[PDB]
């Protein structure tokens, strides 16, 4: 493979650096250091004392991480952009590269996602994430079914309850949101359906069978993962 | 037979199912759009005419499917669902109640009908239900007995929650889901009836114990 | 067996009556009839119209049921009082025999328990109750453990929170009650622990580990029934 | 050895364990009674003297158990628990905090220590925990990342729920238990931050998905 390596005179030179155990260790060390520093940046008292420290520390770590991804791309070439873990690394570092201002501060908040590089860089963490994720394919049909089910009941509820209950059902999205809440069973009766039954006494004919189905499916979804994994 | 084979090759074709599924999805999209009051002031007429067109196509389709499948049609659960959900959608713009207009949205479940693999998951989910009916039966009897009890123990001083058998069923269901059962129901009940806990706690143990066994059944009965 | 039968001249006479399929059918028929009549007695409107009907119907059914248990005891003799289903039958009919007044009306309400004779008299209902119940022996240790656990944390909470929160923790029983509620996770935070953290900011150090344990055990209890039954 | 064998037969005996268990249960009963303010006005002195007597016996017991078991004692988890829970109970009537007086009730968990079969269930429950640490670790990291995010997205306008990393941890735990997460937390958050749902819904999916897999593990890993 590798098609046309960078040398392989300096290709191998940087490859042994990148491929080393020290290289991974140092990076992980910085992940943990930056994770600690990010919790510290949460205190307004710490930021009034050591604000400058952590801010420069931050931009320093991010420079190292960018160089790291660059070195890893020269070594792994095309293989890099075919590796989900490396892709996550790339995108979570790229996010972190957007200037101190501009756009919105969501990009600054999403910067904290780089701490998930602990999962990337540490094996066994990969292994558990990998195990959890591979369970998802045998769920897509049920998820698909459930999504269609929510969509149909959201449309119904929007048009049955939206005019007299705009906050909870005024809009398709509002209805989706509220139906999700009912599925988690959070205040479904005292907070949503009892108030609904004061105008619409048969509202129970809608939410109870909704609750049976959504619950029945969730149970089968779990049993699936119990059986499909066992 | 004569023209029987003629329409059968139409109905039985790959094109025929595709076109129908295409209309399911199109009509499903059109139904979400009909939710927006802004969309309906602009393209209201469009979507309304689109709707009556789709429903006419679906009616012709079911007719064609019955001529081909004859008796087999009304013995097929999927076709029956198709039939009833299209018939629902045939009820006039007014008259009766508007539940029928709302029940029209149920025709989107024809996506399940028309797409294989969706049948498969619905089929898998449903076949799990027979080995549950005895437990369901037991639970229903249990709800019935405790609903009657709650009606006559708590109904006079707590009419909204227990004044009526139906109200009691409803409240007991809520307690089973554990939703506000204490802060919202049993603590208030205990300001009048301090031993109310002797009723709802064992009720909660039983209903929970059964649900756990009901699930374990589906864990076991399906495996 | 049977030691000394009643004859067996009339012993066999009543035995064939009692042992018949008709005998069971008739009784079941009355269970269902009385169950229907009991729901009807819930309506204040029905009781103003057909109150006399159902009340006499009730005392009639109860007389038949007492005769039934009597006939069953003469036939089954000692075997009767060794049969859990017959014992339930006996006690649920005896409850139903207590006079129209006297004591409390709990005895009138407990009368509705006789509808569970549907489970007794119908096979397959026995079978599911039997299946559910037999699962309980392999649970007694965990239940025992949990009961001890609740007892210890109830004592702790009574003495940590009872003075400033008499309703929720003023008394061992109040504490038991509240801890049960926290276990069902019902309003545990917004309704109990957040108000508790306004005086006692470390209350979370008590309820969070309580919630982990009680939840962890519940999960293992279920897995037990999953494995012990599978 | 000399008197080593003399006390060993005492400590190792069936009588010795029984008497101790007998005192566990007696002291446990006495601790519930000490909860009643009425009982304490009548028999307060009795139970207090009973308490110091039991604790002195327990201290002698642990000393005797250490002379017999020597090094083996401090390598036995059950004996360590015994030791620490008795030591806790040795702290003077005042000084420090009264948490130590409350932590004294933990000595009732010596019922688990002293009664076999109780060990067995505790042992079974605990051995299940090693095959969970990776998932626990993943979840803790996940909470940490989302807590930091919530602190800086919602902390200024919602100090009580998200003003501080610790507050955010607490609130996120609550959302994970699904307790009032919508009516009590996310709907209020959405009156200021209408896209807050983009944060809590995926948070709820993940935390739930993991819990389900965590359980399935214990279903599988134990079977
Ligand atoms: C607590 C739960 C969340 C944990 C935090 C997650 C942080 C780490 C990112 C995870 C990367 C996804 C890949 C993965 O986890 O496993 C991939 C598995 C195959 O695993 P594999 O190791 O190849 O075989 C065993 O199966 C696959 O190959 C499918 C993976 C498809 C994912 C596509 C990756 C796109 C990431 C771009 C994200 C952009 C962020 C700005
Ligand atoms: C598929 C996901 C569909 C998401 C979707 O339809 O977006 C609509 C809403 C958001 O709409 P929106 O009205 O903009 O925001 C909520 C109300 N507001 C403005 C007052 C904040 O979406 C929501 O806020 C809630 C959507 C979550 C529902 C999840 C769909 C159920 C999938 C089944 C998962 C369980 C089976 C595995
Ligand atoms: C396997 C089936 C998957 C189905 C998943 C569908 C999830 C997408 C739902 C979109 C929810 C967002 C609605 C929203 O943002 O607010 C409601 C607006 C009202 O806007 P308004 O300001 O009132 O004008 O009203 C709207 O914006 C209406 C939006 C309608 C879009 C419908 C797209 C779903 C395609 C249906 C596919 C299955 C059909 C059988
Ligand atoms: C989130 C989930 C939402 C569910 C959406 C459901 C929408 C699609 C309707 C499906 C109805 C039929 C399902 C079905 O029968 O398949 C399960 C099995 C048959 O399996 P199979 O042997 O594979 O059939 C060939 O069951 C049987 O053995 C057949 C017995 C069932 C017959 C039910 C007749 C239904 C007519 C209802 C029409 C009223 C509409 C107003
Ligand atoms: C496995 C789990 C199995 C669970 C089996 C038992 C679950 C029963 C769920 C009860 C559902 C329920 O809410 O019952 C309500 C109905 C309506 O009574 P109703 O008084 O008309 O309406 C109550 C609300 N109101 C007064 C404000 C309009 O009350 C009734 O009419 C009784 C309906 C019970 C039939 C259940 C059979 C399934
Ligand atoms: C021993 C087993 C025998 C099983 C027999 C069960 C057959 C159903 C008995 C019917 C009970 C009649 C209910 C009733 O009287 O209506 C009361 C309220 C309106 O009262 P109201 O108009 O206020 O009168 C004053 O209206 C309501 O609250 C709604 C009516 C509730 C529906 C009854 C629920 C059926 C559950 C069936 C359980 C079967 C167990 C396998
Ligand atoms: C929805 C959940 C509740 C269902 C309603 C219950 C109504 C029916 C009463 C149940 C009677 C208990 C006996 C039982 O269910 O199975 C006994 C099993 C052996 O079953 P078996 O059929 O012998 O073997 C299979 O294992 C045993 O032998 C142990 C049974 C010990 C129970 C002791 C019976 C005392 C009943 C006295 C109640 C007084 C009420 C006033
Ligand atoms: C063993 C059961 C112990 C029952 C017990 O200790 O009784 C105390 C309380 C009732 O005391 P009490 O203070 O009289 O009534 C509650 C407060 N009041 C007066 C305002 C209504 O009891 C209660 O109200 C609540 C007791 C239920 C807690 C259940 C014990 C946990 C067992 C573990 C079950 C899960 C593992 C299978
Ligand atoms: C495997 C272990 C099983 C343990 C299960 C224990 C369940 C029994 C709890 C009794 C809860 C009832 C308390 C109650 O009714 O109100 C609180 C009263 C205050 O009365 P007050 O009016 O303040 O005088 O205060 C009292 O009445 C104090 C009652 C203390 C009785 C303690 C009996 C439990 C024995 C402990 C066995 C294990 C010890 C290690
Ligand atoms: C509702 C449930 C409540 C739980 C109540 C617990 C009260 C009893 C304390 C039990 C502590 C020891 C448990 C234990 O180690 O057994 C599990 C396995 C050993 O099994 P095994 O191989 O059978 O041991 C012989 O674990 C091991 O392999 C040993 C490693 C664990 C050592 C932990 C040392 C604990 C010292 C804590 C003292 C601090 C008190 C303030
Ligand atoms: C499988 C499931 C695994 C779940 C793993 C993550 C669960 C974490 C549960 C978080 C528990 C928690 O409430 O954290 C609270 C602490 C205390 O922060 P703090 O600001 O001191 O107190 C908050 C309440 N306040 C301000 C009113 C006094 O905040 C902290 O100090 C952080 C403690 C997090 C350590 C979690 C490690 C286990
Ligand atoms: C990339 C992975 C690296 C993992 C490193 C984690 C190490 C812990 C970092 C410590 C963060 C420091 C928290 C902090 O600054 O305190 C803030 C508040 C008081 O602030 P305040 O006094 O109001 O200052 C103004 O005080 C609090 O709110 C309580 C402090 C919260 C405890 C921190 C929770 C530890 C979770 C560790 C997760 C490890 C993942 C495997
Ligand atoms: C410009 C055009 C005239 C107006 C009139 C009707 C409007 C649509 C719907 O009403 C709401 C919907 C909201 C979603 O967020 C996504 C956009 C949607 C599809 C709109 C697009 C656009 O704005 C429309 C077409
Ligand atoms: C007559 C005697 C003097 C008084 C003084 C202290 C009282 C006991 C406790 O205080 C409360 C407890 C409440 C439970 O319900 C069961 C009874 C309990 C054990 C009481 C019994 C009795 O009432 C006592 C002994
Ligand atoms: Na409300
Ligand atoms: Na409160």
């Amino acid at each position: 493979g590798s098609l046309v390596p960078r040398g392989s005179h300096m290709y191998l030179r940087i490859t042994n650096i990148v491929e080393s155990s020290f290289f991974t260790k140092f990076i992980i060390y910085l992940i943990v250091l930056n994770g600690i520093t990010m919790g510290l940046e949460t205190s307004k008292t710490f930021m009034q004392s050591f604000g400058v420290y952590t801010t420069l520390f931050n931009q320093i770590v991010i420079t190292i991480f960018t160089i790291e991804i660059i070195l890893r791309i020269y070594v792994h070439r095309i293989s890099f952009f075919k590796d989900p873990w490396s892709l996550f690394d790339f995108f979570v570092v790229a996010i972190s590269l957007v200037p101190t201002s501009s756009g919105f501060e969501i990009l600054r908040v999403l910067g904290v996602l780089r701490l998930f590089r602990l999962v990337t860089a540490v094996p066994q963490m990969r292994k558990i994430v990998s195990a959890l994720i591979s369970v998802i394919p045998g769920m897509l049909s049920v998820i698909a079914l459930m999504t269609l089910f929510f969509y149909i009941f959201a449309i119904m509820a929007t048009q049955l309850f939206g005019e007299r209950f705009p906050e909870w059902f005024g809009t398709l999205g509002e209805s989706f949101y509220t139906l999700f809440q009912v599925m988690t069973l959070e205040s479904w009766s005292m907070g949503i359906v009892r108030p609904l039954m004061e105008v619409y006494p048969y509202a129970w004919v809608f939410f109870i069978p909704f609750i049976f189905v959504v619950t029945f499916v969730m149970i089968n979804l779990v049993v699936a993962i119990c059986v499909d994994a066992m």
